[PDB]
């Protein structure tokens, strides 16, 4: 028993790392077989990064002006291409430490496990949810762009976010690893920000099915309700509609524990509009989205990789 | 900016777990060089494990029925020993992956990160903090146990913690990797309870010297207090008494944000006495205590290992 926000073990990902140095800018690469992958604004001075023109700041440079250093040896460059937001440096040598991996876009309310990386080095593993706003609430300091965000399958890891930039209220946004934002931001520095956050229904529901598995029970009610009547409550605090997709998802943990779906929401639903009236779920004073019921699942059952 | 619960890179104890077998009963071990270190009651069926005499069940027990796998190589036992609550296999084949690391007993109050194994591999990794009644809020499941906590220095492992049984509430109780106990328990399955926890006083001020370093400022007072009149308040509140120490550990904190100690504990006092009034703190509605102060540098520092 217990339940806490766990991470993927970042072992595989942790060999993969490197320190990419263009001029004085120095941030994190990502090095599969002979290609690393690092963020495009590498190529910056601070100057640059107000109002970048990144293919013609790129144009200017050679394979030799990128220093790529995993551990205490120098990868020899021997080509470079901008793909999107990201500069992919092709090197003379693969990456024996190379896992089973796969480029995927992740969907808002999607978790996934980063790895804080300064200079190449890891500093440190933690989990986050895709936000309904394309933001992450992530931790991130000067240096640590190039930190990835990944999920692992038994064996492949599965990369989809690379680090770029911080938002106003301190969140974050990046790019997939074929260099495409999540959301409506560019690598640029001039004031943007993120639109109005959501709460992912479907993960809330989860973390419910955890509490319960966990004995944390006394929110349970005796009610059921239809999915419009627990969507046109939701709406009005700010929450994700409740799908059918989201309710099929949800299958496993209603067998497991005996709980319909929907009964679940008309429980959820008492929640929302009482309060949870100086009580605690799972120890926690606020309803938690930030699970799915992947996570849920994986975490109550010990899934292994 | 942002501040999140944050484990180590565990990518250096990951090249350590294996798993250990005798009879039908299968947990983790963690192996260092050529010795295989994993609970003793690996050794037991669950009738053994009632009311277990480990020395009287392992003198039956001859290195051939230890079955130790790393991934798919059978590991070679030549020779067993306990060592209080922990079993020591000896094998023929010293593990390539062993980091640098020592074994440090922890105290209450500090913090270590979990990676949590089942048959020998790694499903996940979370921080957690060895509570004042030393048990821990894990998370554990059938399996887990000789799942390892640890810390990292640069280059060094310091193991801490493995795990042997969860008591009522759901917490949890292990040893040092010397195989003592943390706490006053046994590994025996007899009905155990912790004592009453406290809140590690501490944590909570490095807490909030981290909200104020993100910003988050608005239960900063304008009032300083003694040491002796703060501890009376938190006493009646189930907090840890604040040593000298603590205050010393807490300089470093207070010396980059610019508030004193003291005053800081006078914003904590007028926290416990009315409350957070509806208010989050770091996005959280009740105080944290399971971040040390170290734990806040490295991540507002953006420390590496
Ligand atoms: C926060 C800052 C005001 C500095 C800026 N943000 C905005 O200008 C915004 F308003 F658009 F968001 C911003 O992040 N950058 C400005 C410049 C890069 C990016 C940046 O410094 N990336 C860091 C990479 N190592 C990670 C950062 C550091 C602090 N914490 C992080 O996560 C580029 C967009 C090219
Ligand atoms: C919880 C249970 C009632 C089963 C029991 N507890 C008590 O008897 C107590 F009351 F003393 F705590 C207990 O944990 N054990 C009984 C038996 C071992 C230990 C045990 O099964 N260890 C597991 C190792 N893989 C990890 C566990 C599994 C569930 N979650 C975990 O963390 C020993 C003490 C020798």
């Amino acid at each position: 028993s217990g339940f806490r926000k766990m991470a993927f073990p970042s072992g595989k990902v942790e060999g993969c790392m490197v320190q990419v140095t263009c001029g004085t800018t120095t941030l994190n690469g990502l090095w599969l077989d002979d290609v690393v992958y690092c963020p495009r604004h590498v190529i910056c001075t601070s100057e640059d990064m107000l109002n970048p023109n990144y293919e013609d700041l790129l144009i200017r440079k050679s394979n030799h002006n990128f220093l790529v250093q995993a551990g205490n040896v120098q990868l020899r460059v021997i080509g470079h291409s901008m793909q999107n937001c990201v500069l992919k440096l092709k090197v003379d040598t693969a990456n024996p430490k190379t896992p089973k991996y796969k480029f995927v876009r992740i969907q808002p309310g999607q978790t996934f496990s980063v790895l804080a990386c300064y200079n190449g080095s890891p500093s440190g593993v933690y989990q986050c949810a895709m936000r309904p706003n394309f933001t992450i609430k992530g931790s991130f300091l000067n240096g640590s762009c190039g930190s990835v965000g990944f999920n692992i399958d038994y064996d492949c890891v599965s990369f989809c976010y690379m680090h770029h930039m911080e938002l106003p209220t301190g969140v974050h946004a990046g790019t997939d690893l074929e260099g495409n934002f999540y959301g409506p931001f560019v690598d640029r520095q001039t004031a943007q920000a993120a639109g109005t956050d959501t709460t992912i229904t479907v993960n809330v529901l989860a973390w419910l099915y955890a509490a319960v598995i966990n004995g944390d029970r006394w929110f349970l009610n005796r009610f059921t309700t239809t999915l419009n009547d627990f969507n046109l409550v939701a709406m009005k605090y700010n929450y994700e509609p409740l799908t059918q997709d989201h309710v099929d998802i949800l299958g496993p943990l209603s067998a497991q524990t005996g709980i319909a779906v929907l009964d679940m929401c008309a429980s959820l639903k008492e929640l929302l509009q009482n309060g949870m009236n100086g009580r605690t779920i799972l120890g926690s004073a606020l309803l938690e989205d930030e699970f799915t019921p992947f996570d849920v699942v994986r975490q109550c059952s010990g899934v292994t990789f």
